[PDB]
């Protein structure tokens, strides 16, 4: 049994893969004690992406997808089934991990008995930015959700406990193209205990109508307030606050009622806002940071000129 | 006839009521001119405060009230009943009486033929603020509600002329816990001409819910102003009523409560007992408030409180 | 023997002030015969004192005395346009001046720029009604935009106007409300024409200033946007998407009353005020709101959803 799989999609990503791959290969951690799966979405950059990729034929593990997903998702899930490590770790084509990465997080997480090791992010030029205040209090053994702001880091780029997305049946769903990961994290998280950070290192680089988006966020508040974990209805409470908070601060289209979408585009948007919304118990409404106390009444009363407004006084 | 009965409500107030007691029997006026009526809303404190009212026996009139009433309503009432005085003045049982309170309050009434006489008000310790603005005139004889800014200082620890209270039967409702007091000064006012304002000393010294019952006595309030027989112009009765209005956006109970940690089903319920209050008070009156709440009172009257909650973010 | 140029000037109760308009008129370079000035007369009721003014211009001038006041320019500028046969008709207000040059000056440029429309820039005696300004900051423009010079927010009837275009297209004012008719008359005669004239040499207009359910009015402000929208000349609908987003924004700018939502107005005159306007506006497509400029964005959509509310909180944040 491996110590870690390392699962990574492609899709025309061409000669710039080479650096990612390298970084994989090139670990602390004993060549023989993990294995990079690659799941490649069909690409058709006139065999720019797979022949990068039979450059390094017997050192990885390969599986052609027949078509096009469109999304990580489906790649992501193969990977899963292909896997038989203790821990896996998703890693985006274009990054880069650290050389110590694998070998440190297991190890921290082995000690801690983790179900989730989350190691520093970096990042290479402007654009996404990366989490930041889950990193200032340093290395932590048993974290809190709260308290180290892990619901400000919900990628899945991070190290997790095989056997608990085992015994959860934990798939990456398909339903939206977006917040899918977060998903996968959030289900993750409700369903187990032992998290933690590791900061040595920047272990991890990141190179640089809404139907199905607020069904991914209302899959969300539902994994909360099921939690085996957090069972306890106030905590539940306290969670989907925050989360509500993270959508408030860092959500898609979050600035949409003042932006040059159509009329009819924003009423549908905020609609199913609202309806997502409106199915989180108001209880939770007093764990949202309090700025966000006009906007969150605005989303729930279904109110256009109410959220323009809320926005212009931000 | 006595001058002047004070009127001073008592519940657990223990050993520091001797000071309050002393500054009133302590007055530049002469002692037989006026009296202290003290009644006691069934004080609980193992004897504490009898005991101190005991040891001025023969000096006060003194009764005991069978039950706790909960509010200075019915003790006020109480002694309103045992005055036969020219005039009442209403004493909070911490606060204190400067050595010249009655006689240089009751002068001034008596020289101007004053229905009301309202003395500077001094403050001691953090907690229940004064009114200033009335006092920044000096002295005034013949005040106006408007100009002297009588709609900011309702208390009820003024000197009322008691003809006005008797021959309009003005006495302390008890339908809720607050305001009541203003409800009484608002009556009067609504019922008398004269009223005096004199600032030479700090005459008296201030020592520190759904709302059903709250905005039916908000409600009464405007009923007072509207049915007045002094300010019968129907304009006037707009612009007092305009100015109630500001005053209770200023400084009314609650008044910050949209944007509160209140449970929003109760914030729900408390607008909705303003809205349907103040939809009571003609629209006539509104032209009158202060412009700067215009936005705040009108989100008020379409009991929207996403635009209140607007309205208190842009003041 | 077709005259360059009608003035057409509709009076009221001016009294002995007249003297100075009509001595403006009479004094231009322009050749006497090439010009005449028409005098329509509401019928005054000031004893006798603006029809003595009159009569002393009596053979230098045309003049029709109307049977009935109507209470508008409406309809004695409607009379003058029935009496004029010149080539160019120019609109002057009683109170008003003419520079010595405007006549000469404006059709000279308009014959040589084959102008329709011909704007002289205005000037302006004493505090009260304001003149635009924006439209003749670039100099004399010989072939002017509706848009980049500005000409939407310069929608009076004070200029030279090709009377074919007025007849061809059967122009006229309308009666139906005391506002805004004249910005109407200009709008109908700008989208019925292409070629537009600015000279900025002179003051060549003063305008001297002495010292509401909104049904009708929001029916002018609806006969706008209909002339926009079935403009021969702005053919294309995305370009009258565009002229409409213009002329929302001027309205939001300079309307009438564009204030009352916080004014001390009677609500329920606020409501029907925002009914009214409400109304017409949701008849104008929603692909011209991307044209307005984005300040109004909150006060427009306020208006389209008829809240009056959200029209008080966009003017407290504007
Ligand atoms: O108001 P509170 O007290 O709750 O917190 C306010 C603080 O200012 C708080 O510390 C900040 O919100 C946190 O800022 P940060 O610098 O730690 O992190 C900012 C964001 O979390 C970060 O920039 C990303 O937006 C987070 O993205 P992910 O959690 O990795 O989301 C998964 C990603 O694959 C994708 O689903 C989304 O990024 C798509 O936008
Ligand atoms: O020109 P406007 O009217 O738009 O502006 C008003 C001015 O700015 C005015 O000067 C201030 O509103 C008032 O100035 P102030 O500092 O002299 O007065 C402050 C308050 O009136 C005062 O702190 C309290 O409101 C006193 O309340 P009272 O009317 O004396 O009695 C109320 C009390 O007994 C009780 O009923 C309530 O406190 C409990 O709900
Ligand atoms: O369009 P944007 O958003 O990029 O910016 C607009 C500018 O900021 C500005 O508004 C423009 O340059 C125009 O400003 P202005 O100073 O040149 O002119 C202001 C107004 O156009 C002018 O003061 C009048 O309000 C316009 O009236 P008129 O169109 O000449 O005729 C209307 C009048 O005869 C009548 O219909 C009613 O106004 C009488 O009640
Ligand atoms: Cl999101
Ligand atoms: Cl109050
Ligand atoms: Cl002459
Ligand atoms: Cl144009
Ligand atoms: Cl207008
Ligand atoms: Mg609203």
């Amino acid at each position: 049994m491996k110590k870690v799989s390392v699962i990574m999609p492609t899709f025309n990503n061409g000669e710039k893969l080479h650096r990612t791959i390298s970084s994989v290969l090139n670990q602390t951690m004993k060549s023989t004690d993990y294995e990079l799966i690659i799941i490649d979405d069909h690409s058709n950059d006139n065999g720019e992406t797979l022949n990068v990729i039979k450059k390094y034929k017997g050192l990885v593990r390969f599986k052609q997808l027949k078509k096009n997903s469109g999304n990580a998702s489906v790649p992501r899930n193969t990977g899963l089934k292909m896997s038989k490590a203790e821990y896996v770790f998703f890693l985006d084509s274009d990054d880069l991990l650290h050389e110590r990465a694998l070998e440190d997080l297991y190890n921290y997480g082995k000690e801690n008995n983790s179900d989730l090791i989350i190691g520093k992010y970096g990042v290479e030029g402007k654009g996404r930015s990366v989490p930041k205040a889950i990193f200032e209090k340093g290395n932590v053994a048993k974290a809190d959700i709260i308290d180290n702001s892990i619901f400000y880091a919900l990628s899945v780029l991070k190290m997790f406990k095989k056997s608990v997305i085992d015994k959860n049946k934990i798939k990456f769903k398909t339903f939206s193209k977006t917040a899918e990961d977060q998903l996968f994290t959030i289900e993750f998280l409700m369903n187990s205990k032992n998290y933690s950070i590791k900061t040595d290192y920047e272990y991890y680089i990141v190179v640089n109508t809404g139907n199905q988006y607020f069904a991914t966020i209302n899959e969300i508040y539902k994994a909360i307030y099921k939690s085996p974990i957090y069972k306890n209805q106030e905590k539940r409470h306290q969670l989907a606050g925050k989360y509500t908070t993270r959508l408030l601060r860092h959500g898609q289209k979050k600035n949409f009622a003042n932006s040059k979408m159509k009329y009819e585009d924003k009423i549908e948007w905020l609609n199913n806002f609202s309806k997502t919304i409106n199915k989180v118990p108001r209880d939770s409404d007093k764990y949202v940071t309090q700025i966000f106390n006009l906007k969150l009444e605005a989303i729930r009363q279904n109110d256009l000129l109410a959220v323009m407004i809320a926005d212009k006084l931000l």
